């Protein structure tokens, strides 16, 4: 039953990979708790480096190590303090950078409220309880409005919740439960990169697609189909090589599935010019009529699947 | 003849890298197995954490490490524990995040139920046995199936076998032998964009690529061709850059070899109404009967080859 | 009131990544200090090695680890030394080469006077002030004007500067204020390359987009048309595949959005010949009187803009 | 004088990257020799693991520390074992993983018959001999023939050699010669992703430059020209990207400089036509006498510079 | 006043990046220098292998660690020995892998004798100088010719200078002087790849370009026009991708520059045609003239701007 007082200080949020779905932080975690009063020499409380920290773990020390779970592998245990009051109250804080890991769904993938979601858990200890936390966000991001992409931000929200193990240790009675902390951080990504130049060439190339159809010659219009045809595959061809990488298809690349098939339906109208089953390969009256259908079918797709 | 009590969790596995046939997996091995009885001092079982262990290997506990034979390099001891009860028993878990690499046959690239084997085995301990393997997976992964590429899985389903080396050690009778703990896995890849922009530019291409012989000018066919030689190479163009890079050809491009050789065969056809032995360029009735077997004598190639 | 004199030396400035907004820099650090006068062993005063350091921390000699708030992990401490003088002078240099991050605003993104700011903090020292910055920059960086791209420099430019945390500590009174030393030095990029083969392709692939109004047929002027909407993507996807990318647009790729939007505007004049709501698709003589703004009317937009 | 019997297992050799001329390579080394014979407490044979073995340097035990000559750094000492044998025999294994780097000619860049040679050297002793080679490669290799590249084996070949040094030591004298083990192992490449779609484009793209030729009009051989040279610097564009580049062209790409010199020959042709120096641009009968020539001269190449 | 003799073997100069301008090298260092005669146990010269060094500078051996200026970071100190003699010699050899950095001016981008500059230094020694320079390249490095890039070498050619620090030391008089190895190792790099298929389709692309000229309809050379617009960016966007970058131009594409400016004022030539201030589109007798100055007038600025 032994206190803690958490505190976390945010640096840095940065270079997210979703192929891991990671991303990487970089701030102080701060532990004050009570343990037992000592004496410190002199009047000031005593302070200890980083591999002096070593020297105080030898006479058992009650330094608890706490962990991450979104983590992926170690992070790195840059420098080190203990203020050791005299009172027994210890302050334990530490520079981290590890590569965490969360689940980030992507319903929309250009305007998305994502949530960071950092935690910290006890790695060895049941019930020996975190009982303050404490967000301290203190950078000044959002002036950056414009350069910083997640940043542009809301509200730090902390949280403390209850998990239980069964499985995990022998004793089940009251002793396999452990007191996790969760401090959930949102965030919106700066859409301007990804507006500016990402679907505007997209959504309106279909509206560069319908002047096939007010041609008469299947000279012209033929090589302007394989036209259409090499320009979607050069786009498709643009795509995925500047974002991080998917497994499953962005909000953008739906219509390139359009952009296949609209064309492909645009292959059944002029094999109806070719296989016109009468004369040759001349537009009938009613390729004359599917003239407007042919723009205005097409770009009130984009206002249905979002 | 020391029996121990294995358990593995599962928390994350990830980045499948095929040029090495590698991926990555994180969790907690643990150890239970009792040793010998000693006194514990309080009431509570004594726990050593990260660097104490090192106190505890100078009056030679019995800490076995355990290998892996999946593994290239040597995997992460982040954070280690030794629940060392005075009865004996011994739990030990630990954070492992290593590089694992075994075979990974694609039989059919899009679609495959993989099967990623763990393993463990003790590094240098003939018969102390492994006896009571547990498979103890927990994360909800199936959960977000849209969203995790392989995750979207059957069942656990652990095993315990034996192997036997003779040209390892000297002593040849019966203690030449390693318990195998062999912890199989199965996957299957989440195939959205796998499927919606991959193969559908490539099997109807060549349903694009029918209408050069449509056509009665040397003029406008010439340079067709020629489109259908450029969108070929453009679309081979597109296909590694993504993807993770590959010694032996996918099945999705077993038909850029066709998106070849059906044009190079028309290129036959073409010279056919070039060289035809009686007069010029213009096309025979031969070259008007093969105006149905040129559309429909390529896209049934592609129910066969699977 | 402990005093320290600091000095900095600056060997190389590198490896920019914007997307982390990091850099990366190499040079040595020198703190002089006095501490208390002890014994030199011998006449000279005493050295002390790499390794050797961590025997003198075992008797508590006074050796303060000066942070970086502007890293990224931690900065490999390479090599390094104590000139121990007998008077209690103490010189403690040390290599440094660790990944910076400070915020680097691009206004102009070729031309730019960017302001790298080096920084040092004592980690948990209050009021053991720094008296007395130097940076001593003493590398020929400016003699290769034309490689080296940010080193064509002005002037070195240190500071001193004073902090206040007070949600950190528990004792407010003039005991939580830390002095941070500020050594900001500036550089303006080379803008060789990022001049002559990025915006030249730019400004004047709309000066040729100027000949498809000066058509009369609508069999040459579509697939030219087609031409344009091709040559601006092949543009954009030649773009960010060199540079290193970014959340927001760079001031280059500000007008690619208006070699779309001006072809889009275009496609309503030739759409204005196509449904010229009287005859045919022949230009009419208000599409002869547009023959000048046509060129004119865009390429006065880069002025503005900037 | 002092014997050692070496032991090599090869578990995998991957990742070949050819800039650095490299590859890495896992497996376990095994030193068996006699060095004093001690008592071992118990019945057992003493075992050591790893941490543990820096104990037993402290007494001094004769390990010597076996160096790699083909390393470019450190390999990873994973996890070791001393099988210390009361008679003075001396088992020792280790997982390795080094970054091995030798010479690897392309004589022919498809099809090669390569051979890593790995060895291993005493780092620090002149005449203390190691007698016995063994190389042991275990794992089922082969089987796997059309998913392993280079794993479509011969037999494995080793040797001991001997080299000696005269200008490292001062003693001359029968004291500055090191015995060298040289474990030569070959692998062949398996080529059918390296022969499906890498050179099937190239070798007939000349194939389908000579229907410019079978052209009267200079409005539409002209672009067919022009679209002549665009695919084959799309081609050369489509090569390095995939592959790990090299400082000396391979045998694929001797070719592209042909794809060049041939069309570059052709420009000859057409100006013949349009500086036909008696009328015009119209194909003279020496034109129409070039007709075969121009497809059956180059692909008549392809067999003499193999 | 203490003597040190040095010798440097080289195994391996690889890996060139030239945003950081680094190269990585590989070989021994030896360190011959007389110390004091101490007593070698037996008769044979002490040798101490890697960590049995920290027994041994715990009695206080004078081992000076030697830096590097041109290194980023810290090499790794892979193996070690010390050939302590009973007269004092010590001999203390190491193999070093370190990211090296120079000046490498690329005035020639090609063809460039460049001059790998590695040095050594004491990192806190001023005049305990370093006497006895030795360079030892010793590995046949020129014999394959075709296949080692920079190795095409001359002459190994060391050096030993002296340099002064005066703001470093407080010590002014005679004592703030580094004796400074400054070994200098040319070499050349193989430009067969670099020349076969680099500016092979660059200085011909415009012996292309002059074939606009030779046309009559502004249907036939607007396209062409187009084509050769598109074809440069084609070639920009091929360069870049495969070369490691720069932040100033290579030679190389200092006539992309003029591939835009030569077509740049070749819209001139046919805007005068479209303009043409009497008539229409047709070539006037002066664009008849300027037909010879349009191919020869941009091939002969090949030659001058080397």
């Amino acid at each position: 039953p032994v206190d803690v007082s958490v505190s976390i200080f945010i640096n840095k949020i940065y270079g997210v990979n979703t192929l891991e779905q990671t991303y990487k932080v970089d701030g102080y975690i701060v532990a004050q708790w009570t343990g037992k009063p000592r004496k410190t020499p002199g009047d000031k409380p005593l302070i200890v480096e980083n591999t002096q920290i070593e020297r105080w773990i030898n006479n058992g020390l009650w330094v608890p190590a706490l962990e991450f779970i979104n983590v992926v592998g170690s992070p790195d245990t840059g420098n080190k303090r203990l203020m050791l009051f005299p009172d027994g109250r210890v302050i334990y804080n530490a520079r981290f950078l590890g590569s965490f890991s969360n689940d980030m769904d992507f319903r929309l993938f250009p305007f998305d409220r994502q949530q960071f979601v950092l935690e910290l858990e006890p790695f060895s200890y049941n019930n020996q309880q975190l009982r303050f936390s404490d967000i301290q966000v203190y950078t000044e991001n959002i002036d950056n409005e414009e350069i910083d992409e997640w940043w542009i931000r809301g509200k730090a929200s902390t949280h403390i919740s209850d998990i239980r193990y069964d499985h995990l240790s022998s004793v089940q009675p009251n002793q396999n439960e452990f007191s996790r902390i969760t401090v959930r951080i949102d965030a919106v990504r700066n859409p301007s990169y990804y507006l500016w130049s990402f679907i505007l060439p997209l959504g309106l190339i279909i509206a560069a697609s319908w002047s096939v159809f007010w041609l008469e010659s299947f000279s012209e219009r033929l090589q302007t189909s394989f036209t259409l045809m090499l320009t979607v595959v050069a786009y498709a061809f643009y795509t995925s090589n500047i974002l991080p990488r998917l497994p499953y298809t962005t909000v953008i690349d739906q219509m390139i599935i359009a952009g296949y098939g609209s064309i492909f339906a645009a292959i059944l109208l002029i094999i109806f010019a070719h296989h016109r089953q009468a004369n040759g390969v001349e537009d009938d009256l009613l390729i004359q009529r599917c003239r407007l259908a042919f723009p205005l079918g097409f770009l009130a797709i984009g206002c249905v699947l979002v």
